[PDB]
């Protein structure tokens, strides 16, 4: 439901073939908040309950809602514990194909990891889906140095936070049916493309 620490429970003599890292929103509950189970039960149905792990970013990461008025969109704090979570998929599961995710102050979060990222982890990253994307504007639609064919931003018109303004206006909470459809079906689709484990 609103909490999933398959990565971090996980057995790495059992490791699945995807590994999904997932940032919620500003005051979302649990470790994966409003859209985030969407997306979990959708590619649970593809790949299997044994064969994705879905791990949302908790520990220090609060989403606190001030924090989106910071340099990268989200605290030092909060970057350092989602590129941890990287890299412990890394460690307990060498050969699993990554995919991520972030919503709001999270979308800004998983780009800010992502261009952090050592290079090698990073390409094992099939496709990484943003919702309310608030660097959308700055960062012009991309995730640095991360490739455009494997990004999908889903901005709705009117999403005052996807053209450069932190207002939250109600085009902001409509994300509701991407997160059911097309953004998993664009993870699916990428991890499909590679393959797995």
């Amino acid at each position: 439901r609103t909490t999933r620490d398959d990565l971090i429970n996980g057995n790495s003599a059992s490791c699945a073939d995807v590994i999904f890292i997932y940032a919620r929103g500003s005051t979302e509950t649990g470790n994966l908040g409003t859209l985030g189970p969407s997306i979990a039960s959708n590619l649970e149905s593809a790949f299997g309950k044994d064969g994705v792990w879905i791990q949302g970013v908790g520990g220090a990461y609060r989403a606190t809602l001030g924090d989106n008025a910071l340099p990268r969109g989200t605290s030092s704090a909060a970057i350092r514990e989602m590129l941890g979570l990287f890299q412990q998929a890394n460690t307990k599961c060498p050969d699993a194909t990554l995919i991520a995710g972030g919503y709001c102050q999270g979308a800004a979060l998983a780009a800010a990891s992502i261009e952090d990222l050592d290079s090698a982890i990073r390409d094992k990253i099939a496709g990484t889906v943003l919702f309310g994307y608030t660097k959308n504007l700055q960062n012009r639609g991309r995730i640095p140095n991360y490739p455009a064919d494997r990004t999908k931003v889903f901005c709705n018109t009117g999403d005052l936070v996807c053209t450069g303004s932190l207002i939250v206006a109600a085009p902001h909470l409509a994300y509701g049916p991407d997160a059911r459809g097309p953004a998993p079906e664009f993870l699916i689709e990428k991890v499909r493309a590679v393959r797995g484990s």
